[PDB]
């Protein structure tokens, strides 16, 4: 089962604060060390989430952070995840800026691409892929996390394309216009993630408001090439940012293309 009883969890240390609550390092009885995220009441549709648990627990891949289960005996509920020692990728890049070899940055993109190729085959859409949603583990492995979570977030300012906190910077035109999510909209987001990785954690379109990003993208403007990205890597980024979803590569194609470049 995916239900974890409160007696099977022990909170050891606070890791940090998230959008919807605290994150602790803890232990899960007879299992492993875990990261536990406490979810503020009202932040997510808990009943909708619990309905998909039996199906979603079957997803397992080396490049996806495992969500082991939920502790829901009383509010606030807890989500129990695999512990990722080095934390989020966006912070990891920013803190180690200037210490990365270009091969390591391409390797991080390849780990994410592998995890995303598994979700694409599984017909699971992430909806908010970004470096902030990737985590860094043992020996600097990158794993994707939080796929599908925006379908349960109750704050309309984040989930509505016309909302003030919407992640427009990682959104394809059909997502920011119509909320038309697909694995091809995740490919657009993946191109922005590659830009974040090769820029060592810079924020995309930092000099633009959300409406300015929409106008810029719609008139054909794209993110500039980071210094560390080769012209071949930047070409693949641009393929992710094609206006028509049908013209973007699938993750299965990107994985082969990026691997050929790396190997
Ligand atoms: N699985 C995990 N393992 C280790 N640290 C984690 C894990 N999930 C989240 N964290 C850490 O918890 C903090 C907040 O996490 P996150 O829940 O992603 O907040 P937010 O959703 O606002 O980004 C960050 O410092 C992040 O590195
Ligand atoms: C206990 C888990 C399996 O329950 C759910 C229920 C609904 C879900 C809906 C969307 C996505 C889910 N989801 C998210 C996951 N992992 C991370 N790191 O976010 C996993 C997994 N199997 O590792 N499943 C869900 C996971």
């Amino acid at each position: 089962k995916w239900v974890i009883d409160p007696s099977e969890l022990t909170f050891v240390q606070e890791i940090g604060s998230g959008q919807f609550g605290l994150v602790h390092l803890g232990y899960w009885l007879n299992k492993d060390k875990v990261a536990i995220k406490t979810i503020r009441e009202g932040a997510m549709s808990e009943e909708d989430f619990i309905e998909e648990a039996e199906v979603m627990m079957k997803l397992s891949h080396p490049k996806l952070v495992q969500l082991y289960g939920v502790c829901l005996e009383q509010a606030p509920i807890c989500l129990v995840f695999e512990f990722m020692e080095h934390g989020c990728l966006s912070d990891y890049l920013r803190t180690q800026r200037g210490l990365f070899a270009a091969e390591t940055l391409l390797g991080m993109c390849l780990d994410v691409c592998e995890g995303m190729a598994y979700l694409e085959e599984a017909c699971v859409i992430h909806r908010d892929l970004a470096a902030r949603n990737c985590l860094v583990g043992e020996n600097q492995v990158i794993k994707v996390s939080d796929f599908g979570m925006t379908r349960f977030v109750l704050d309309d300012q984040y989930t509505s394309s016309t909302g003030t906190k919407f992640p427009v910077k990682w959104a394809s035109p059909e997502v920011f216009s119509f909320s038309r999510y697909s694995s091809k909209s995740d490919v657009w987001s993946f191109g922005v993630l590659m830009w974040e990785v090769f820029s060592e954690g810079k924020i995309p379109y930092e000099n633009r408001s959300n409406s300015e990003v929409v106008e810029d993208i719609s008139t054909g403007f794209r993110l500039y090439k980071p210094r560390l990205a080769s012209t071949h890597v930047y070409q693949i980024m641009n393929h992710c940012w094609r206006e028509r979803p049908e013209d973007r590569p699938a993750f299965s194609r990107l994985l082969r293309q990026l691997a050929e470049i790396a190997e």
